[PDB]
Formats: C-alpha cells, sequence, structure tokens
C-alpha cells in the first residue's frame, strides 16, 4: 500500500452470469452459460472474440465449450450443458468456466475464469449468479 492495497484489488476482467440446476430425475447436473459483461478492450480501441470453456474437476474428461462470439466485449452465449454425474459423487468435484479470446492463429488467451465447488451448492433450488473473471 498505497499502491500494494490497490494491486491486490480484483482486476476488471468481465463477469459472466451463470446457472445451475441438478436434474434429480435424469441424475444429471445441468449448466447455462449465460452472458458476459464488460470484457476487457485490447489495445487499440479492439474487443476480443469470447468462448468459455465449461468442465468438472477433478474429471479429465475433454471441457465443452460455447460457440466463439466474435468482436464483442458483451456476449450472449444461451448456452446450455450437461454433466452425467450420480449426485453423490458430485460433492467432490468443481465445476469451471473460463473465458478465452479466440484466435485463428495463435494460443488463445485466457481473459479470466472462476471455480464453483460442489459442496458449497444450494442443491434443490436453481443457482444463478454474475460471477467477476479472476485472473489465471
Amino acid at each position: 500500500g498505497g499502491g500494494g492495497i490497490l494491486d491486490s484489488m480484483v482486476e476488471k476482467l468481465g463477469k459472466l452470469q451463470y446457472s445451475l440446476d441438478y436434474d434429480f430425475q435424469n441424475n444429471q447436473l445441468l449448466v447455462g452459460i449465460i452472458q458476459a459483461a464488460e470484457l476487457p478492450a485490447l489495445d487499440m480501441g479492439g474487443t476480443s472474440d469470447p468462448y468459455v470453456k465449461v468442465f468438472l474437476l477433478p474429471d479429465k474428461k475433454k471441457k465443452f465449450e460455447t460457440k466463439v462470439h466474435r468482436k464483442t466485449l458483451n456476449p450472449v452465449f444461451n448456452e446450455q450443458f450437461t454433466f452425467k454425474v450420480p449426485y453423490s459423487e458430485l460433492g467432490g468435484k468443481t465445476l469451471v468456466m473460463a473465458v478465452y479470446d479466440f484466435d485463428r492463429f495463435s494460443k488463445h488467451d485466457i481473459i479470466g475464469e472462476f471455480k464453483v465447488p460442489m459442496n458449497t451448492v444450494d442443491f434443490g433450488h436453481v443457482t444463478e449468479e454474475w460471477r467477476d473473471l479472476q485472473s489465471a
């Protein structure tokens, strides 16, 4: 501080709105990747090409991904994903949502991410919230 304290604050890397609900009838976790807001601008007044990867840890299965939305810092994804996992095995896992900037010719930069531990989720009601993207 003062600079040290400022440096510790959460950087403005945008926010993601998502929903989550466990379907006890079909025994699957339903995830809605709704929209992102205020993604950071690129240099020289440019915008990113955001998409979201959605997956469970420690599961090593291939991560799900939304479609890529071109040149926008405020994408509306409106996509749903399903994870076939019996409830009893869900409490030890962690749902990860990570927003990337698509590029055809170079490694895709990560914009930010956040994690939702299953043991923190309120099972029985649909979850819906905005989460600030965390650095790496």
